[PDB]
């Protein structure tokens, strides 16, 4: 398995990310603690999972998972570095109850200690802000962060769907008085969607942040959606969108790979990224993963992904000059 | 149904009405305060103003301890709520004060915090407020005070009551200088016969992004229907304001003219009654003319800012 | 009584310490016991004490016989403001083992602890360092009271038996960080021994301490101790040396000779004159008895008279500030 | 017993430091507390430990003993500045699962966890570093220091095997935000190997850390080894190590140094220890004592005064090289 | 030509520097121009100069050769990046008089404004200490450089002779009141001196600083010495076979040692480039020559044998 | 010579301070620069001037200006120290003392009185406890940004001026005091009560001026019995310790003035006195005094005599 620092910081992390989204949802407890043992397994020490996961009446069913799991001793918690989120509303699907959702102090202080007991652990290797919040200032977020940092509940702070100025905003903040600003940034990043290059990932780059990327198959749409309806993806509807993914499914027939392990493989080719959120429901995908985490895409095979792939490049030269 | 708004600056969301909590003790009783809070609560009203003094006399504190009886109901109570109170005050026998047990040293501010959760019967208050300015304990050692608490858990914000313009600055510009959040709110008189706040004091909040809360928003029931059930000038100005010709009810419209000033989160409120409640809703749905603005504006004429308001 | 801020901070004490040194080795706990009260209802509400008070085996005496004041209830400690002392050896006479005396923050961190303890109370209100440590650096001994400002267990940090531009040094480092600085300075300030104007006080003022006057009757000295020679502190340490000093020994003759004359005693006018002085937030007085400590309280009501505030001066003059103290 | 400030700060240590490495694999628990006890009683207040001490299945071992030793009571743990270090790896030996070692703020939070539960006490009084790990920046060590510290978990914090550029780095981000620096470094120094001196040993006088310096002997090669080859006589026969002096370079200098200290009366382990007290900036050495009778040895080389003959002769043998840039260029 | 930045800055630079000490004391002012007006051609922008240079009563001349070059018009001083130096005693040689050498601001101040009437400009574009003044505080130090980049006098600041340490010390204190620190340091690095790997170079990579590369041929004993028999040292017969090794093997590849021994520290991370000292047309072309050099990699896998370096501290001398 | 760094910055000067007070009617324009070609010669590279030196006020800073004017890299070669804070006119309002205005006007003045376009070290002549430090350094900024000035120096200052100086000064990046001018000499000691402490800590050179205590250490119960034409000789316990001294220094054969200058070299801190000679010899006997080495049975016989105060607290508390 490979290992990489996260972004400028000490943690080193696998360039594979375990998604926990499905554990509840999909896969049972017990399914979910299999997998988790087999990432283990197979080097992948970096769990990332949310408050929100479990969905409507099962929100917070992920953690408990999670906690579960590190119920089991073993030395699972010291091997694992271990990230959830908050801004997400906890309570019922539909409109919040203000500051029940978003990154006030408030919220953040009922936030984590919901997650930390359904984690059953006393801290959270790496917390992050499930998305950006305009409307709370820096300062307020630096200091409900560092009451956490300073009780040894939390350690690092990272971000999820910021805009890039967002992360010279925060980090800029944080070292004017002294803190570790975030050290990592989860954006949505994938052969199908590459405007993060525009600015978020240079931002992440010049901050020293890892790059994290979910949705690493575009809701699945680069996992080889073609050939399984016949055997979200309303983008199989607009035929633009279609005839690009036939491309790139018949150029992998072509190559002898599978859409859903160069989709991962291609995510970590990319400068900057540390790598991709996988999902995997059972222990093949889990396999599957991390043979993809061990391809070489050759130089022919990128620049034909780039040919129907196109990216926007860095701003201002993706738009000005 | 409620309106919300961000409290200044901050990340903070709340109720454009601000529930008072002042009479509970003293006018209505425990059973009575704790169905007007599940009443606020129900229409949507999220922002809960105490303060340790209330209750009054031998009874100060009275008001914290029927909150802390609220919260003890469970039900999400204390979760949704943005909980506000306050220390200035004596909480000793009134009169001259023990050295210390007013105002706001870090000593006063210590042994009032832990009283204050003790009786609220909560690990954490959301807004701690100054209930006046204290021109003897300098902002290195009120920052200092409230640091403390912050690392601790034990307070999220801070903010002010009856400060001047100058205080506010001086307040916020301390804590920016070492990284710290200032003053998030400003609670002051506020109303239609007193508008001074608006020469220095609103403006100054404005300035540094505080949420301004007006208290005595009808001026102690002078703005809520009082010669339609003190002087000879005070009774023909409320003469004009209480002239039915646009057909609209005093105590709401006083609520509703607060609402439209710049820079004002919202008024607090102290209903007694369900019904005062309910008003207190609709106040904060009216849409006021600019036709009765402008003739409010004539019978209550406001200072302005300075220095406009004294010079040019 | 009179009240006043200490120094620039939100702080209200009475003009009149009590201090406690007295406290087991000459004025036995019961009687301890007695005086605080009486203090307590005279309005004083600031006391003085120090891990070391008790001396000898009995160093920590003082703080436990004050703790079993608080123990008694009725509101006491909430009424006072509580100061101790770090830096001293708590252990054996003679020379202390290694970080068992002066201020690293190790010594700091057992120090309060033991105080605490000795005292039954969760908090200090004014912490002091005893006296300067010229080894330990600002950045060190800022984090060692850092840590227990934010864990609660102190409020204000104070200073005694400081250089003035210790006072500089400590409140430009706390400053610059955002730390309160030193709230006050315990020096040694009275007729006798009036060193402490050269730059002392004039630092203290200039930063905002509160100046607290420590021995204000120098050990006795003042309090009536020619008179008193045949027949108390005054036998005994600072007063008995200055008293085989003939010119030591004239001066005070000439001093309980003046107010002999004015119809004054000598205890209480030796605390009204350090009331007079500016930037003095006021004597910490050591009774020894009650009637001392009512004694005390009538010379915070005293008004002294120019005339006699000039023959004070012409007895006991002083430098003043420097540089004009030894230059121009 | 000689007392000095770690550098500039207010803790006064012995100019023997107590090392603890020998505790666990080659002395035994009983015999490593009455070590400790007879170097309080000789004055010797300063107990340099670390997690990995103990060896193999071990890693930790060290720390339990000190940990029994305080436990006893008597004001043991009172009268210790203890020092432990973070950096190692604690499971099993080989490469270290991610974040299992070097200085991530994880591996800080969990690692003084570990040894504060195996010291038996709930601080320690100089947590160091115990090599510079170039993938941490400083903003995040200093974070988790500042935490330890803040909760009372450490007092001060040093460094071991740092360059003279990190000590700088460290010291001046701390000093941006109003936190004590680094106080003290452990350095490899001993006659045999001086290049500490080009530039870790300036910048630690320069920000005022204290200089404690590691295997004084040369892992022994200082201790009389030539002499100690040729001391068994027919126990040379038996089936035994092969030695390990074969560079002629440092063989040669070996043989002069034990010469010239035959020549003048004087015991090699002594020597090399007096030798590093007189160096500028030094605190004192490292000293590991096996038994109750090394401690000895080692209490006399610190009241032992080497003459300026003998200085100079030992500096002839080991010449060392100038601070940097004029080692090297001018 | 080669550019790369210098350091972490924006200032662009040839990786060959143009050093100039040769000018005076051996090319005199007609060649050192036509020196510099070819150096111009190939795309070297970057010169390197000092107060000192010209050597004893001389002290000053390279300087003033560099002038009535720039007083040709033409563009050149334009073009060129110009580097000076200060620290060294300008007057009669022998003990210096107190504060006539050294890094006291009194000594900055007078040691700019000689150097730049010599070298006929308002204005020096890197300005560096010669050498580290151990007795002369960083904020002494940066408020001398600070009013000469507010005067426009100069732009950047940079080393020579520095240890890591005092590369890390000065430019923490620069940014701690919001002053650009050293933006380089000139060290002795070359096959036979490595120990700048030590500390110098790690701490110019770790603070962003350009490493240029002095006496890059150590004192012409890598560029053919043996055959073409300070640089003296080939009285050690340990160092001499070094030399000899160094020259059989690069008579085998077909490589001339003085190329070589500049190709090889373009090779090594962080160097910006070395100084080169022609004192001929001939000289300049091959400096330009070992520019464009690529080393195989045995060939660099020889060299590192033959001339072993340290490794960074703590490493080199501990673990 | 034997030189130093003053204080903690990297300019060097030599242990004796040439001042040019006494730069008077015994005293030629013309001897004045033979007297400071002969300093030069000697190796002093330190010359301490003030603006009022000289009713004919600026005189002595004409004299080094006519001095500096005769080229021969005079100014080159000189560290030139002169003063502000006296009036040069009851002073008008803000014609004396520290203010930004007097600052300002006061160096004008000083610069073209002595002929050069910069002053390497100008000091405060003393406190001034109405202006505040960020006045005081935006002043003095200025000019070190014009070039006008390198560094600033105090006189007569405290101890706790000191500190609350350089602190201030380095909040923002600026070299703070680098030197302090103290009354300073056997008779005299309370300065090392707190002002030496604080320029130690802070890193300031300690000048000592009135080294010879206005003459009372320079052989005065000789020169009064010899007959023939502050007096401290009529207070008799002030007396016996001169006599003391004098006793002591003819029992080993030494001046009375060059060891008061020696004995100030010997002290912690210090880097030297001032020395205002008016004649020649007068010169070569500083310089001689600069070169003795007193030994330590001399030294703690001056300690008996002249016993020092200590450090506070411990000098009045403990
Ligand atoms: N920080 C430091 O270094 C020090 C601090 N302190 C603090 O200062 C306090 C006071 O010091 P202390 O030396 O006791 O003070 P004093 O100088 O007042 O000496 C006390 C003695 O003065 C006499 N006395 C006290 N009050 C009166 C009165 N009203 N009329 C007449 N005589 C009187 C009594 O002498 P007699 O018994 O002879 O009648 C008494 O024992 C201490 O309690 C301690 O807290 C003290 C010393 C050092």
């Amino acid at each position: 398995m490979e290992y990489t620092q996260l972004g400028r910081i000490g943690l080193k992390v696998s360039r594979l990310v375990l998604g926990t989204m499905n554990f509840g949802p999909t896969t049972d407890e017990a399914e979910s603690h299999a997998i988790m043992d087999a990432a283990l397994d197979a080097g992948i020490n970096f769990f990332d999972t949310a408050n929100v996961y479990g969905w409507g009446e099962n929100k917070g069913r992920t953690e408990e998972i999670l906690g579960s799991w590190f119920a089991q001793g073993g030395d699972r918690r010291d091997k694992v570095v271990l990230a959830t989120k908050v801004y997400g509303n906890m309570g019922l699907d539909g409109p919040a109850w203000p500051n029940h959702d978003k990154l006030s102090a408030l919220n953040i202080r009922r936030s984590v200690d919901a997650s930390l007991k359904r984690l059953g652990t006393d801290h959270i290797d790496l917390y992050q802000f499930h998305h950006v919040d305009r409307d709370t200032p820096w300062d307020e977020i630096w200091q409900a962060m560092d009451v956490l940092v300073r009780q040894g509940k939390i350690l690092y702070v990272g971000s999820s769907n910021f805009a890039g100025w967002n992360i010279a905003q925060a980090n800029e903040t944080a070292a004017r008085h002294g803190r570790l600003g975030l050290v990592s940034e989860q954006c949505l990043y994938n052969l199908c969607e590459r405007r993060a290059e525009m600015e978020v990932v240079p931002a992440a780059r010049e901050y020293g942040l890892g790059v994290i990327a979910w949705s690493p198959l575009h809701g699945g749409l680069l996992g080889g959606a073609i050939r399984k309806e016949q055997e979200a993806a309303d983008a199989l509807k607009d035929p633009q969108q279609r005839e690009q993914i036939q491309r790139y499914e018949d150029l992998l027939d072509k190559h002898g790979l599978e859409p859903g392990e160069v989709a991962l493989a291609w995510l970590l080719t990319r400068p900057g990224v540390t790598g991709p959120i996988v999902g995997p429901r059972t222990a093949d995908q889990l396999a599957s993963a991390v043979r993809a985490a061990e391809l070489t895409l050759t130089d022919e095979v990128l620049t034909a992904l780039d040919e129907i792939f196109p990216g926007p490049g860095p701003s201002p030269e993706a738009f000005a000059w």
